[PDB]
């Protein structure tokens, strides 16, 4: 059922938070601290910021109708990173390693 795939989405997000991915996952745990980093143009270029904490809140508040809507937010998080940053930047390399974890689990969902 729809509520079985949303249970898997929780498991996928929990995995993305787990210790074994912590070295490359941490930049996506919470909203980009644009204040502290002095990224004055970030909110102008990124219209819909997204992060794993915001996704966790939305998932616990059952604001995702299906896995596809959860998926769109995970991919928005990564797209925001790929959009703002050059391809050589360390955060892009970290995004890709975490996205690979997401894409494999998301694809193998029953
Ligand atoms: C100095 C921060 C930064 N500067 C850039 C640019 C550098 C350059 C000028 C202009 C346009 C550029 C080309 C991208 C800004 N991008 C970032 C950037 C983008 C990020 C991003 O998309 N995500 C998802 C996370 C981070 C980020 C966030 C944080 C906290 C404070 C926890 O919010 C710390 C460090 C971050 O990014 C870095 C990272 C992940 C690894 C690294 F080695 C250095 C970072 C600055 C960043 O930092």
């Amino acid at each position: 059922k729809v509520s079985e795939q949303l249970k898997c989405c929780s498991g996928i997000l929990k995995e993305m938070f787990a210790k074994k991915h912590a070295a490359y996952a941490w930049p996506f745990y919470k909203p980009v601290d644009v204040e502290a980093l002095g990224l004055h143009d970030y909110c102008d270029i990124i219209k819909h910021p997204m992060d794993m904490s915001t996704i966790k809140s939305k998932l616990e508040a059952r604001e995702y109708r299906d896995a596809q809507e959860f998926g769109a937010d995970v991919r928005l998080m990564f797209s925001n990173c790929y959009k703002y940053n050059p391809p050589d930047h360390e955060v892009v390399a970290m995004a890709r390693k975490l996205q690979d974890v997401f894409e494999m689990r998301f694809a193998k969902m029953p």
